[PDB]
């Protein structure tokens, strides 16, 4: 597949156009700030005038409402929560946009699943960094950048997927790699992604660890320094040299003990119920489910929040970090 | 547990000793180096006048086969692989150290379970960096550390912990972070921590995920950028911030999907098989089955690699790391 770096792409599709970045969070300050870095003429647009807001004058923009900046834009990014977008749109988007602004999304579950239908008349496009929020920006403000998919829905312009491409070169993402992806894929593999492995089976895999050493009667300290510290460290390898390379720098009683009881941990069972995440994902159901919870209150998510920040591999980790971090 | 810093830490209790280090691989390029930056005597000893041999060179040491390292040591580090630990012993340290220099491991495996016993008369001690090789290397080049822990076998000296400490130190250790344990801790818990996550278990993990997405169809490069290198970003966050951090910057679909399919993939099946894991360390089942491996040929680590090396996985990583790392014009 074509891999685009900044060579290959030309920022002068969005030269000149206002885009109206809608929130201002993870992915939202990152995207705002790197694009006005790059050049690119950006507005941010919020509902409220509270914390996001705070945070934007604090950087040096002068945030407006989100029907005010809609009014104005050419470019029109959700960067508000998933779950967010419907009613955004429907409340201060549809009827507030200029004809034919294009509509873009940094995940494809609400052009996806349904949820939003756009107007025929506007190009509708995506650029998806492969990376948390905070690195989106980490990584810019450093010269590199993170791998981003691009994809279009409607391209009424002709240009809408040298569009997103030149979004992502703004933001940083052709520094790494921009792939082109579509709608569907995105969203099918970026679900699975953070839940199998990004966000659930890492946390939980070092949640199962961290407790196992402390459960059994280990020193807490040593369990986060195994179980916790070492796996940036580990990763690290991964990432410059491939799995070959980070096997080759461990010892070799570590080879033969990975291997084993890496397939006795993550075994047929676990696979199989990998198969049964991604079904559901392709289903709907996944999406179902979160509309609900979501409605619901999210109670899932804020009991998790509140009982892992006072949790002993979060309060032993803050001690720990702190001590480790205090530089030269 | 007091964690030990640069400043809770002398250099002086091994001040003019010199010290072996015994083998030239990803402990011991890293721990010779660093030693050698801090300003200590280091002289490297090899069997083989081989790849390590001339690794050694290159980096501007003389090295020395090891019976003539260890006959000049104050301090012996065992830094050859676990199963070659009670052969070089045999062959060439036990009848050729000075007697009384002491015995150093980086990892308690061979003590612990009773494969070398060691002289009465030498203080025996560990420092077990709580990283791969390379990286002690790296922390320390860019100013840094990694953590370690320290353990005492055997005190003659009564100094044996405050030279721990001191190599330690020498190595970089103490800009992170060290804490003192015992062998048989720090045994069981390295052993446990490289079977179940660091290595066991990512790498499952991160094939587990990659294999799913490309045999349902998905482009490898979007699964490997999705299951392979943003872990890379993911780990970084937990690292500085925890995992509270880490939850709270990714997106509420995100935290929904992870904290409900977290649970189904690590569950209650994967906890318990941690603590049959932890088990087979804690009586010797795990010993004994290396011990048998080894003495096989270790056919499952080399048929592992081979297999590995010229996987899509690795295929697809090589070509989109090679395009990623470039850098800029
Ligand atoms: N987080 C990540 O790293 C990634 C996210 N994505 C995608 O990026 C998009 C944005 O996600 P993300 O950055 O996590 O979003 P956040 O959850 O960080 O969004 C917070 C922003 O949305 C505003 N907001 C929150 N709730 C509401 C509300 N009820 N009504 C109006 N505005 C509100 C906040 O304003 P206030 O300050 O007033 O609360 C703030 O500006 C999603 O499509 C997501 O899937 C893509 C890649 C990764
Ligand atoms: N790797 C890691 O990151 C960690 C390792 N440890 C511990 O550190 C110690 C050393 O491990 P590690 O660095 O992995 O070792 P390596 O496997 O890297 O050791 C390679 C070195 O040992 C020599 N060697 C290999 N085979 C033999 C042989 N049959 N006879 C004589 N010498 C030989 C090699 O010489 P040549 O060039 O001639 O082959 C080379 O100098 C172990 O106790 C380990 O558990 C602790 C923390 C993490
Ligand atoms: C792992 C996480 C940063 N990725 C996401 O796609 C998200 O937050 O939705
Ligand atoms: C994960 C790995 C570097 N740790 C070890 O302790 C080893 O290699 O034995
Ligand atoms: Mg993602
Ligand atoms: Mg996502
Ligand atoms: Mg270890
Ligand atoms: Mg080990």
């Amino acid at each position: 597949a074509k891999i685009y770096k900044d060579e290959d792409i030309s920022l002068e599709p969005i030269k000149n156009k206002t885009i109206a970045i809608l929130g201002y969070g993870s992915q939202g300050r990152a995207w705002a700030l790197n694009l006005r870095d790059s050049g690119l003429n950006v507005v941010v647009g919020l509902e409220r005038q509270g914390d996001s807001w705070r945070r934007a004058i604090d950087d040096g923009f002068k945030p407006m409402y989100t029907k005010d900046a809609v009014a104005i834009a050419d470019i029109i990014v959700f960067l508000v929560p998933d779950m967010v977008q419907k009613s955004l749109w429907l409340n201060s988007v549809k009827d507030f946009m200029k004809k034919g602004a294009d509509l873009v999304f940094a995940h494809g579950f609400n052009i996806h699943f349904k949820i939003i239908e756009p107007p025929k008349d506007s190009d509708v496009y995506m650029i998806a960094p492969k990376s948390p929020g905070p690195i989106v920006r980490r990584s810019y403000e450093m010269g590199g950048g993170v791998p981003a998919l691009v994809a279009v829905y409607q391209n009424v312009s002709g240009e809408a997927l040298q569009k997103a491409l030149a979004i992502a070169k703004g933001i940083g993402c052709a520094r790494a790699g921009v792939i082109e992806s579509t709608f569907k894929e995105e969203t099918e593999t970026d679900l699975f992604g953070e839940q199998v492995i990004l966000v659930g089976g890492i946390m939980e895999l070092i949640k199962a660890s961290f407790e196992t050493l402390v459960e059994e009667g280990y020193q807490p300290e040593v369990a986060y320094f195994e179980t916790v510290n070492e796996l940036k460290l580990i990763v690290d390898l991964i990432y410059e040299k491939g799995l070959t390379g980070m096997l080759r720098a461990v010892s070799d009683t570590a080879k033969y003990g990975g291997i084993t009881v890496g397939k006795f941990i993550i075994d047929k069972s676990v696979r199989d119920k990998m198969k049964i995440v991604l079904e559901r994902i392709r289903s709907g159901e996944f999406a179902r489910e979160w509309i609900k919870e979501y409605e619901r209150g999210m109670p899932t998510v804020f009991k998790e929040l509140s009982e892992l920040e006072g949790s002993t591999i979060e309060t032993v980790g803050r001690k720990l970090r702190e001590m480790m971090f205090r530089g030269m």
